[PDB]
């Protein structure tokens, strides 16, 4: 232990305590949506792809949204897999933790086995190093492995729980537990972390990669300062995160108000479709009043399109949910929502994404 | 008995501490958005019953012996305070009312404002005039430069985390001061509700009661014991003063924000009230089925009830409402406007109300 990992302690004078008390503002924001779920659902399904593209980024990969996007719609190489290694990794993280179960050892193991080897066929290094910090010994690492996993499951009082995710995530970068991949677990830990401790009582989407995608450079320097063990240097990269923290859900917080989503993203998102030739009009017509309504029928659009024979509004929407433009919500129902997450509408929400900025590039 | 020189300062604990704990918890409160539903205008009625409630309550610890039934008897019925026990009240009730209108966030205390609360309190009973003369208050001669340190204290820029903090200290540092001959406890109840005011309670929220009596006037013995612990000017005794009163105003906060839902005021205080007068024979079935629409819609316009009273014409609906308003039931908005309120505290709903409260747990006795 060249420095010991503890809970921090600062004065209340300190800006480490002010944004400690800002982030707890939005964690117990009682503030609900009136965002269909079925369409925040496929907002998430956006969102983790840009967490997996953002973070394979970091470590010098090249694949770009539109070619990830372009291999996710319709249709490989070995630079797109290390994303959609990172994507299971998502979804596995929201099913174990949804399921009820822990942040355990084994539970990294399976994380960082996920990471490199998705949905395929998980040790600590047999190693060693390959800045101004050494990494432990291979054979200290289980032990601090051990030391870190029960340090984030210790029952500390819940004002504790965000120190904990920035604390947590510099300690596992400064162990170095596995051979690769590394950087891609420890941004998957802080977002079962930050999934664990309250941040999805269903209505916001977390994006752990764009506060680190933001300066890169600041990153990894304040990276350094912790490395020492010393208390500046620590509240210092305390004091980063949880402020890039409060940054990012400041942003995401706005996809929960419908009028902004409509107005601001979905709405437009069609009409880039339209001017781009994706839909017709009687297609945005009909896709329209899905936003509005949040699902629809065919029963519903005899006054949408009151110039169509009844058989014609039936051939329009079969001709929908066959493009996944519509789907339905139930297996086996008539009922159907927008297809914004494996549809072509995808690429519309991404440019109203875009230019609302929330997506670098 | 010793005067004690004692600094007024900021505190500064450590994280681990239980006092920043009850300090982030009440500034969850502070900043809660909470949405209503509750028209403004019938908050209004609901916000001097409150007041109603304090000026007894911060009374009643300074010796007066009325009790709120006969207090409430001298409002709807009679007139006015002619014991000067009933002045004492009525005294306190004017001065919030003042505070309402004189004062808003951010806005500076000024050494002015504190003296025209004194001379409030105590008017018909020197006034805005300091002391000419356990813990000994300092030398007459040296108030005028404690007070003039407290004002610039709740005025400093100093850093929105210490508002609250801030409301505990100059609470304490008032009566440790003593600047007046009488009416310093009365006072500095009136202080804190201003200094509420001034760090932004109301701002976000369109209706949100405080009571800040009701954290002193629940105990007593543990409100004086604190004090003295805080009159040694140690840092235990100053951080334990400031717990007390902060976990204290939070956990009236907690009371007093359902009173923000719509279904919750009308379905557990409102629309029981009406029945009360309507059980005592105060209204009869017309008039009731006027208040509760103004219950419901906030306010009333005789074109409102076109349908609640069909066999009437407009002309026959604006006698009913006048019966009303003769009765206090119904109030104008404002003077000499046709548009008209529910009297919750000028009529006979005051009582239901009172009662309503009880029941819920409002109202100790």
């Amino acid at each position: 232990n060249h420095y010991d990992l503890a809970l921090l302690n600062p004065s209340f004078d300190s800006p480490l305590v002010d944004a400690l008390t800002e982030l707890e503002l939005l964690r117990h924001l009682r503030l609900e949506t009136d965002v269909h779920p079925l369409l925040f659902a496929q907002l998430k399904s956006i969102f983790h792809m840009l967490e997996s593209l953002g973070s394979a980024r970091i470590e010098g990969n090249h694949t770009t949204l539109a070619d990830y996007v372009e291999s996710k719609v319709e249709g490989s190489t070995d630079q797109l897999k290390e994303i959609g290694n990172i994507e299971h990794a998502m979804n596995f993280i929201d099913e174990h933790l949804h399921a009820g179960e822990d942040i355990t050892e084994y539970f990294v193991r399976e994380l960082h086995a996920m990471t490199v080897n998705g949905l395929e066929r998980g040790a600590y290094r047999s190693h060693g190093v390959s800045s101004t910090h050494l990494p432990p010994e291979f054979i200290h690492v289980p032990a601090y492995m051990q030391e870190l996993v029960g340090f984030m499951n210790r029952a500390d009082a819940p004002k504790y729980d965000l120190m904990k995710v920035a604390l947590a995530h510099h300690r596992f970068g400064w162990i170095h537990p596995f051979g690769n991949g590394n950087g891609r677990t420890v941004r998957l830990l802080t977002y079962s972390l930050l999934i664990k401790y309250g941040f999805n009582k269903s209505g916001r989407v977390l994006n752990p990669t764009a506060v680190f995608c933001n300066d890169r450079e600041r990153y990894y320097s304040m990276l350094a300062e912790a490395d020492t063990g010393a208390v500046e240097g620590l509240e210092q990269w305390c004091l980063y995160v949880l402020t890039g923290i409060s940054a990012e859900l400041k942003k995401v917080d706005k996809l929960s108000d419908l009028h902004f989503l409509n107005s601001k993203v979905l709405y437009p998102a069609l009409e880039y479709s339209k001017g781009r030739g994706v839909i017709n009009e009687t297609e945005s017509k009909i896709l329209k009043r899905t936003i509005s309504q949040g699902t629809v029928k065919t029963s519903d659009l005899k006054e949408v399109l009151p110039g169509l024979k009844p058989a014609q509004i039936t051939y329009q929407i079969g001709k929908l949910v066959d493009r996944g433009l519509l789907q339905p919500v139930e297996v086996g129902s008539r009922i159907y929502t927008a297809g914004f997450s494996k549809s072509d509408l995808m690429r519309g929400v991404i440019h109203a994404l875009r230019k609302e900025g929330f997506i670098p590039d």
